[PDB]
């Protein structure tokens, strides 16, 4: 089942400042389809850039599912890797793939492994910007 978003902490690479809607990481895990994590534009921070979730606690995680934003496609990721950390600062890639630029909500399902923390990079996203409405981590 997907770990309580309230538990965690959002922190990214790069995140626009609140304009409302976007793009700051909490955004992310606010449980609010329309708030999104935004990678900073004016001027682009160019990609790869990623978003990390420290979990409140160490868990055996299994699935991961990414949210984009709705009713628009900036940064919408479209070449993506997991990772995995037990300690904030070392991580391991756990999974990695391409993903369409359509609004659906795109499914991660892996061995299960214990991790501190779970980023998200995103390599490639319309654009050339990174954005997530929602994150959710399930153990
Ligand atoms: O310049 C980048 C910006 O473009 C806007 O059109 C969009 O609504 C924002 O979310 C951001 O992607
Ligand atoms: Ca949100
Ligand atoms: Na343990
Ligand atoms: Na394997």
């Amino acid at each position: 089942s997907a770990l309580p978003q309230g538990n965690m902490k959002a922190t990214a690479t790069s995140e626009h400042p609140d304009v409302g809607n976007e793009g700051l990481a909490k955004f992310a895990i606010d449980g609010k389809e329309n708030t999104i994590w935004h990678t900073k534009y004016n001027p682009v921070e160019e990609l790869p850039q990623s978003i990390t979730l420290e979990l409140g606690g160490s868990y055996e995680i299994n699935k991961f599912t990414y949210l984009p934003r709705s009713g628009a496609k900036n940064g919408n990721i479209t070449k993506y890797e997991l990772h995995v950390s037990e300690d904030g600062n070392n991580f391991r890639k756990i999974s990695e793939g391409n993903w369409d630029d359509s609004g659906s909500l795109k499914t991660l399902k892996f061995n299960s492994t214990k991790a501190t923390h779970v980023k998200l990079v995103a390599l490639e996203g319309v654009g050339g910007f990174a954005s997530a409405a929602e994150l959710n981590v399930f153990a």
